[PDB]
This record gives structure tokens, C-alpha cells and sequence, in this order.
């Protein structure tokens, strides 16, 4: 038993529901909420930069000490940092931004990281404005996830697209 509330049942492990991810976060305290980055984890806009504003640019900061040391991310890749006031870790992600001509079959591999985590918090990955269709990526998550997922989508009216077009 855990703490979500209100989500649709997709599959044995995959649930979605119409939610604001920073709103959900804040709320449930997930033990893992997933960010939609980029190679170079510049939180700007979309989920980033929502969750990035709701931590008062403390993800930020601690993102260009990872990048500083590290280098950037791959596509298809992840690292875990602090999920600062909205989880204990968040997972980012980076799915590929087809606005940037990355390859979508990328997307397959981003998703393999959630199997790391037995539950997670989670946009659509690729989806908004990373330029991938919303559909496609439920389909890809919910064939390539086979750890807990809980998928909160900020619009409804995609929310109630993407249940009633489920396979
Ligand atoms: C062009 C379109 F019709 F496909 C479309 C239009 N508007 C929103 C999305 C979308 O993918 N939204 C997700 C993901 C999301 C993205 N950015 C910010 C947040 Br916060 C959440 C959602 O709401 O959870 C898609």
C-alpha cells in the first residue's frame, strides 16, 4: 500500500492520472520523482522548470556542480540528485527531444532507468515540449516499465486522450 490517490489502473504496474507533478509531489513526498532534463540538466521550462522554480532553484544549483563535475548526460540516460522539498531523490531523465532531431527509438532506453526504482513519481517522458507524441510514450512506458509508475499529466484534456485511446 502507498500514498497515491486518485489515479486510473492501466496495467498491473502502470497508473496515470490528470495532476500538476509538482502539486502531486508536494504532496506525497514520493521517494522518487522523475524530471523531464536534458543532457546538460538546464532546467528552463516544461517539468524542468517547474520543478526547478518549486525548489526555489535549488535543483539548479546542484545540477551545475553534477554537470561541473561530471559532464552532461546521454540521451536514453539518468542520474539521481536530491529531490530537495518535492521527494527524497528525483531521477533525471532524458528522454529525446524530437524539437532537437534526436533519435525516438532513445526513448525506450530513457524509461529502462525507472526499472532502478520500485516506485516513482513520473511525467510522460518526451512529451510537452520534448516534441514526441504523448501516446507513443504511454504505449513505450507502459512496455518498457515494469516497476511501480505513477504518471501525472498536467493537461486534461491529453489526460483524457490518452485513456480513452489506451490499448
Ligand atoms: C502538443 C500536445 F498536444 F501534445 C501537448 C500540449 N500540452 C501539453 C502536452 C504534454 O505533454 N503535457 C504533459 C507533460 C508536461 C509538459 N510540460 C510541463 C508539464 Br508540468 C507537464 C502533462 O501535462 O503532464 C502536450
Amino acid at each position: 500500500v502507498n500514498s497515491f490517490s486518485g489515479y486510473l489502473k492501466l496495467t498491473d504496474n502502470v497508473y496515470i492520472k490528470n495532476a500538476d507533478i509538482v502539486e502531486e509531489a508536494k504532496k506525497v513526498k514520493p521517494t522518487v520523482v522523475v524530471n523531464a532534463a536534458n543532457v546538460y540538466l538546464k532546467h528552463g521550462g516544461g517539468v524542468a522548470g517547474a520543478l526547478n522554480k518549486a525548489t526555489n532553484n535549488a535543483m539548479q544549483v546542484e545540477s551545475d556542480d553534477y554537470i561541473a563535475t561530471n559532464g552532461p548526460l546521454k540521451v536514453g540516460g539518468s542520474c539521481v540528485l536530491s529531490g530537495h522539498n518535492l521527494a527524497k531523490h528525483c531521477l533525471h531523465v532524458v528522454g529525446p527531444n524530437v524539437n532537437k532531431g534526436e533519435d525516438i527509438q532513445l526513448l525506450k532506453s530513457a524509461y529502462e532507468n525507472f526499472n532502478q526504482h520500485e516506485v516513482l513519481l513520473a511525467p510522460l517522458l518526451s512529451a510537452g515540449i520534448f516534441g514526441a507524441d504523448p501516446i507513443h510514450s504511454l504505449r513505450v512506458c507502459v512496455d518498457t516499465v515494469r516497476t511501480n509508475v505513477y504518471l501525472a499529466v498536467f493537461d486534461k484534456n491529453l489526460y483524457d486522450k490518452l485513456v480513452s485511446s489506451f490499448l
